[PDB]
């Protein structure tokens, strides 16, 4: 019973923690994309003005 309680704990925490890992991985990806595109358009405007 302790083994199955542990295994339930392992599958539950593994599921929520790994899904948090990929979810914040894509969150990091879209934050990088919006920051990169903002810096790209700003640097392009800066260089075209200079």
């Amino acid at each position: 019973n302790d083994l199955m309680k542990k295994k339930r704990i392992v599958e539950n925490d593994k599921s929520k923690i790994l899904t948090t890992i990929e979810d914040l991985d894509q969150k990091k990806n879209q934050a990088l994309n919006i920051a990169w595109q903002k810096v790209n358009k700003d640097f392009g405007s800066i260089f075209s003005t200079l």
